[PDB]
């Protein structure tokens, strides 16, 4: 029920500014608030959010989304331990068995990369690319602090 509390408070905060009416877009794809809350536009329109009133609306308000961090601030000790603390351990596995088995690799994976291998949940997909982004900037600045 971890998905399930967070798909209810997809739905509890949609209802709030009455576009509840996408609940299951946004839960059919995988998103949760933290991940909710860095979605740009064009991600709206990914998932089927495209008049631009309910769009602009939805925009309105994830800038207004407040939540507690839940990136992790570090270069974790290993795959199994990263996508635990953001809630994909469910992709370990196929991970894995497509080359991508620790860490470094999986700080180049793109969008592109996830399709092909079957992890299509735009919501998901969007959620390791947020992660893998906060990757990158770690591995970027790591010889750069002095």
């Amino acid at each position: 029920t971890r998905e399930g509390k967070s798909s209810e408070a997809v739905s509890q905060w949609l209802t709030a500014f009455q576009l509840q009416l996408y609940a299951p877009n946004f839960i059919s794809a995988g998103y949760d608030l933290p991940t909710i809350s860095r979605m740009t536009p064009e991600d709206l329109t990914a998932i089927g959010v495209t008049k631009p009133g309910h769009r602009k609306k939805i925009a309105a308000e994830i800038s207004g989304l407040s939540i507690p961090d839940w990136l992790p601030e570090h270069k974790p000790a290993n795959l199994a331990v990263w996508l635990s603390m953001i809630g994909l351990a469910q992709y370990y596995k196929v991970l894995v068995d497509n080359g991508y088995e620790n860490i470094d690799f999986i700080t180049d994976i793109t969008w592109e990369d996830l399709q092909e291998i079957g992890i299509t949940k735009l919501g998901h997909q969007k959620k390791l690319m947020l992660a893998v982004r906060k990757l990158a900037e770690l591995r970027r600045h790591h010889h750069h602090h002095h």
